[PDB]
């Protein structure tokens, strides 16, 4: 079952108005959303009709769809409303970038499915639930979590008055659920690594082509991995501030496994904190920067992401030094 949003929230929307000093600031890279909490809702109505359209989906079922999105988001430290946000922005900074590259279908698509990645987040990483046997991971043997995110994304459309995708035709609709899905799996990171390896590959033989579904799957899936890990790609004190909330809900998942009895990796146990500008040292040089490097290979005017992700890691590294 699902949360419904009230009356009083969808009618608000549709009458919020974004101020201009906003709309200019929305189109970059580098944007924290972070100071303008209620106006998160409406930045994503504001973001949808910019890329898409003012009658791409029927302002009521889209107004309701949202509000009813962030009620189904947990008040966890980090897999929360804001996150989704963060992520829907990030992938329209990318969209406004690469427009035609990308058509009406999978633009609409990848901003619903950035907004519904992380839905119902209980807290905890998919190896946790695979190992403590949570009904979740009976239910779904790999990218469990994922899985689950996906299937509440479906169920949220399935309510009355709330389905966007309704008037588009039976193939378009099916085509729609299936770049949702794809998306949102993608955002299992187990998956990253070998999906950046296969497009780098790809690249560097100059077989990668966009008229491929194949490869087309294998790069919205890095756009989606780059979404999902954008606080990398803000200012050094917005990035600071994302990783406090982070290693938050590492930690008390570490806390979890401590009342077992079982040690957790040093990543998510708090008495370990000074080991934490070395795990993020290694997790830019092995994740992070190798993303945005690949992503900005493909698609090149997602090159201020690489250059924002550069800097955090400069910062990173002085933080070792002492500097
Ligand atoms: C990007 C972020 C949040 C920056 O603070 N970050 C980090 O520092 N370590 C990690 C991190 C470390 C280990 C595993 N996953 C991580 N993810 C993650 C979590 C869930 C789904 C996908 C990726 C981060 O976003 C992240
Ligand atoms: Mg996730
Ligand atoms: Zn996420």
């Amino acid at each position: 079952h699902m949360s419904i949003c009230t009356s009083e929230e969808w009618q608000g929307l549709m009458q919020f108005t974004l101020p201009v000093r906003l709309c200019k600031e929305i189109e970059l890279f580098h944007f924290d959303i972070g100071p303008f909490e209620n106006m998160w809702p409406g930045i994503f109505v504001y973001m949808v009709h910019r890329s898409c359209g003012t009658s791409c989906f029927e302002l009521e079922k889209l107004c309701r769809f949202i509000m009813s999105v962030k009620k189904n988001y947990r008040r966890v430290p980090y897999h929360n409303w804001k996150h989704a946000v963060t992520v829907a922005h990030c992938m329209y900074a990318i969209l406004q970038n690469n427009h035609t590259l990308f058509t009406d279908l999978e633009r609409k698509g990848l901003l619903i499915a950035c907004l519904c990645h992380d839905l119902d987040h209980r807290g905890f990483s998919n190896s946790y639930l695979q190992k403590f046997d949570h009904p979740l991971a009976a239910l779904y043997s790999t990218s469990t979590m994922e899985q689950h995110h996906f299937s509440q994304t479906v169920s949220i459309l399935q309510l009355e008055g709330h389905n966007i995708f309704s008037t588009l035709s039976s193939s378009e609709y099916e085509q729609v659920l299936e770049i949702i899905r794809k998306a949102i799996i993608a955002t299992d990171l187990a998956l990253y690594f070998g999906n950046r390896k296969q497009l780098e590959e790809m690249y560097q033989t100059g077989s990668l082509n966009l008229n491929n579904q194949s490869h087309r799957d294998r790069v919205i899936g890095l756009m989606m991995t780059a979404c999902d890990l954008c606080s990398v790609t803000k200012l050094w004190p917005v990035t600071k501030l994302t990783a406090n909330d982070i290693y938050a809900e590492f930690w008390a998942e570490g806390d979890e496994m401590k009342k077992l009895g079982i040690q957790p990796i040093p990543m998510m146990d708090r008495d370990k904190k000074d080991e934490v500008p070395q795990g993020q040292l290694g997790f830019y040089n092995a994740v992070a920067i190798p993303c945005y490097t690949t992503l900005t290979q493909i698609l090149p005017p997602t090159e201020p992401l690489l250059k924002a992700c550069r800097d955090n890691l400069s910062q990173w590294e002085k933080v070792i030094r002492g500097e």
